[PDB]
């Protein structure tokens, strides 16, 4: 029937739409990814319902029991037909789900307060006073966990040794720690752009640590993946994706 689309709350990609009049169905949400989903639905001819991922996670594999979680696991378990969210396309996820071509490109970087001598991941990694970390079970944490690059392997050893104290459960928690304590938050450049424009005391530190894209996730072998890619390429070529980014970041 209608497709079930899982997502996760992350400003400005997906928000609860605030309104005085009761809101119903898909109108309860808004954001760049909500606009994307709508365009996908009219281009390809489907109807849908939005569900918030139940365990509140993007998706990582638990290496004690091999189990994936988050939106990734919902796709694996066929609890959702699509995942439409700021969902990073990654090699490890590609082994268990499929992605469309990217609708946005980005990289990991560092969010920290302005007016300090910290300039690079290296400045963070070579010291143990300033804490740093990422959202638990997200692709940024997983990048550090998998890295063979010495600066990032060292950073992961640090984060992992202090996991409960330095990994946070959300973007908002990470940002609040930066605003209030001696903390640097590893996060994606697209989201950094949004945050720094609204918190004038915050800044990106250094450049991009990797390069990746966000894509729409599907269960592996889904006939929707290639169709979604065709729709995304059309929105890109016509300038619609760029217009949506302007709408939600400006
Ligand atoms: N986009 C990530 C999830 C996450 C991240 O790991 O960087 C968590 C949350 O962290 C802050 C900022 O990167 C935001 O875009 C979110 O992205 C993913 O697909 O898992």
């Amino acid at each position: 029937r209608s497709l079930i689309v899982t997502t996760i709350l992350e400003e400005p990609y997906v928000l609860f739409k605030k309104s005085d009049k009761p809101l119903y169905g898909n109108d309860r949400f808004e954001g760049y990814c909500i606009d994307l989903l709508r365009e996908l639905s009219t281009i390809l001819g489907f109807t849908y319902e939005i569900r918030l991922v139940e365990d509140g996670k993007y998706g990582a594999q638990d290496d004690a029991n091999g189990q994936w979680n988050g939106m990734v696991r919902e796709l694996i378990d066929h609890k959702a037909d699509l995942a439409v969210a700021p969902l990073a396309i990654t090699y490890v996820r590609e082994k268990v789900i499929d992605f469309s071509k990217p609708f946005m490109t980005l990289g990991i970087s560092i969010l920290y307060r302005k007016g300090t001598p910290i300039d690079s991941a290296d400045d963070l990694a070579k010291q143990t006073k300033i804490e740093y970390g990422a959202v638990e079970d997200g692709a940024t944490m997983t990048f550090f966990k998998k890295s063979k690059i010495s600066t990032y392997d060292k950073m992961w050893a640090f984060m992992s040794s202090r996991r409960q104290s330095v990994l946070v459960k959300s973007n908002e928690e990470g940002i609040q720690r930066v605003l209030t304590s001696d903390y640097a938050f590893l996060m994606e450049s697209t989201t950094i752009e949004f945050v720094t424009q609204r918190n004038c005391n915050l800044t990106q530190i250094g450049g991009l640590i990797d390069s990746k894209g966000y894509g729409v996730g599907t269960p592996m072998g889904s006939p929707y993946r290639d169709k979604i890619t065709i729709a995304i390429l059309q929105l890109q070529e016509e300038g619609k994706l760029h217009m949506m980014k302007e709408k939600w970041w400006r």
